[PDB]
DNA sequence: ACCTGACTCT
DNA sequence: TGAGAGTCAGGT
């Protein structure tokens, strides 16, 4: 039971200019939400105070703002963001124990104090978990179990700092932590902050208009099927569809019968039924999930949605983004893409702004591989699909028909995911043994992309990693499995890490590197979003004619590879028309 | 409360 | 026959 003091005053030892300090929010949606308690750990002891004295104490507020009194956490930007929401600036975060697991092995899926500290044999700390409960049992305990847990936790901040910091440089990763992605936590936080505007009357006049369209569309389902039944139930829609109506079952899932949209797209000729199930799904998928859905994340106060960029979870080096997900609103589909009416910018006279790199994927795979007609067509700034196809097809430009355009773009695809031939086939409906086909033109086409790949597979099996531009780093211990399939997959992540984990590299030293010039510039402009390879930003619109210089640029020149780095952008008064 | 299947994005 | 994030409805 680790010493501490329980503290009913903040006491200048307490502000020492090193410190462990963990600010609890136990909430999962941390903006606008309680902290529970406070601890800090330094030269001096161990403390843990009640957020109602310490937060009230301009002594205490003033350290917690104070640039060089340095502070090791978890998960610094929950903290920040809890802090801005009671108007308290947190800075001066040296270290983040988060951050810091994540950067080394991103696939121990670290995300509390205890999993980063058992990383070091390190186990004087209890999984939150085990403190809060889960689901309808979470609570924050008594006092002094709250207590001695956020001190323990503060404790194993103070003593993991070291270890992490060394293996980080060993990794040549002290840069990556220190100089991209703790900076990066401070740009998210603000703009998690900030929150994008939300026109809800909008939205809700859409969810009128589809509530229509759907009751139309279900009733003529049931009239074709004979019988009413729940459409959203893959089980009775299966009965309907397969047994009752005797459609060809083509494919089949663990539990049943497949009803996937491009399972359905073929049984089409069979009965009308079909192509009325694919338009409810389009539907019912906007109303559920993008009106619905949006609808209650939205802070009825301001009308804003406030997302929460995890930035300690993927695989790759992407953010995830949650309540919402503004990372996957719809745009393919026009019926869909009208939902980013909806997204408006904050102010009066402020409109919306949108950079996208082109092709980041394809043209770091030609800095990597070093591939001479893949570094001459970006070069040339050529359409690399068309390109991709005149190669494979061995056609002069004007013989490239639409569908070999289209074919080539899906074995673009493939190698910007690092999709196997089987899912190559199931994108492009041809058979396995044509995707390998494909596969294997390309590679004569492009023969540096070959070189690479085989390389780096060799190169992951010896290191037992791959590693991106900026060194992070991905453990594929699969590589020497003797599974077909599940070596296969690892072969083709270690192809693929080094292309989508670079792109992440540098859409967020873009980042990093556009707030500051926005700073340096004086412009109001804000980022709002981030999209895997496009940034979203409002401002006023006497802004605009700036921003297009200003923004490509900065993206432009975030890193220099063998070939240049092109962005494009728009801008409108709604999200829809910064298209 | 977790799992499955379907669907959205890059 | 693994790209992998998040969300939803149904259903154990
Ligand atoms: O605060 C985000 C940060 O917290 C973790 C747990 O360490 O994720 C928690 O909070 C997220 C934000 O609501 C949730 O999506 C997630 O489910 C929850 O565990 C980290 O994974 C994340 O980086
Ligand atoms: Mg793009």
């Amino acid at each position: 039971k680790m010493a501490f003091t329980l503290a009913d005053r903040v006491t200048e030892e307490m502000l020492a200019d090193k410190a462990a300090l963990v600010v609890e929010v136990v909430e999962e949606n941390y903006h606008d939400a309680p902290i529970v308690g406070i601890a800090v750990v330094n030269e001096h002891g161990r403390f843990f105070l009640r957020p109602e004295t310490a937060l009230a104490d301009p002594q205490f507020v003033a350290w917690l703002g104070d640039e060089t009194k340095k502070k090791s956490m978890f998960d610094s930007k929950r903290a920040a963001v809890a802090l801005k929401w009671k108007g308290i600036e947190l800075c001066g975060v040296s270290f983040d124990l988060l951050l810091a697991a994540y950067l080394l092995d991103p696939a121990q899926g670290v995300d509390d104090v205890a999993a980063a500290a058992k990383m070091k044999q390190y186990e004087a700390v209890r999984p939150d978990e085990a403190v809060y409960g889960k689901g309808a049992k979470r609570a924050v305990p008594d006092e002094p179990v709250l207590a001695e847990h956020l001190v323990r936790k503060a404790a194993a901040i103070w003593a993991l700092e070291r270890p992490f910091l060394d293996e980080l440089r060993r990794n040549e990763q002290d840069r990556l932590l220190v100089e991209l992605e703790q900076p990066l936590s401070s740009i998210l936080a603000e703009m998690e902050f900030a929150g994008v505007k939300v026109d809800t009357k909008r939205l809700e006049q859409m969810g009128e208009e589809l509530a229509e369209q759907l009751r139309t569309v279900e009733q003529r389902i049931y009239e074709l099927a004979g019988q009413e039944f729940n459409i959203n139930s893959p089980k009775q829609l299966g009965v309907i569809l397969f047994e009752k109506l005797q459609l060809p079952v083509l494919k089949k899932s663990k539990t049943g019968y497949s009803t996937s949209a491009d399972v359905l797209e073929k049984l089409a000729p069979y009965h009308e039924i079909v192509e009325n199930i694919l338009h409810y799904r389009q539907l019912g998928k906007l109303q559920s999930t993008y009106i619905e859905g949006l609808l209650k994340v939205v802070r009825p106060d301001t009308k804003k949605v406030h997302t929460i960029f995890n930035q300690a979870l993927t695989q790759t080096g992407r953010l995830s983004s949650t309540e919402p997900n503004l990372q996957n609103i719809p745009i393919r589909l026009e019926e869909g893409r009208k939902i980013r009416q909806a997204f408006v910018p904050s102010e009066s006279d402020w409109l919306i702004f949108a950079a996208d790199y082109s092709q980041i994927e394809l043209r770091v795979l030609a800095h990597i591989a070093e591939d001479d007609n893949l570094m001459e067509a970006f070069r040339r700034d050529l359409d690399i699909h068309t390109k991709t196809a005149m190669d494979i097809f061995q056609v002069s430009e004007d013989e490239v028909t639409p569908n070999m355009r289209r074919q080539a773009k899906a074995v673009n695809f493939g190698i910007v995911y690092g999709i196997s031939d089987y899912g190559l086939a199931q994108n492009l409906n041809i058979s396995r043994k044509e995707a390998a086909e494909f596969i294997e033109r390309y590679f004569e086409s492009f023969p540096g992309v070959k070189r690479y790949m085989e390389n780096i597979v060799q190169e992951a099996k010896q290191k037992g990693y791959v590693t991106t531009l900026l060194h992070r780093r991905r453990y594929l211990p699969d590589i020497t499995s003797r599974n077909f399939n599940v070596r296969s997959f690892a072969e083709r992540m270690a192809m693929n890490t080094p292309i989508q984990g670079s792109a992440a590299d540098i859409i967020k030293k873009a980042m990093i590197d556009l707030n500051a010039r926005l700073k340096e510039e004086r412009l109001q402009a804000r980022l709002l979003l981030q999209v895997h390879d496009e940034l979203i930003l409002e401002a006023p619109k006497e802004e605009m004619e700036r921003l297009c210089r200003l923004v490509p640029e900065v993206m432009e020149q975030a890193v220099t590879l063998r070939v240049p780095l092109k962005v494009d952008y728009h801008y409108g008064s709604t999200w829809y028309d910064a298209k």
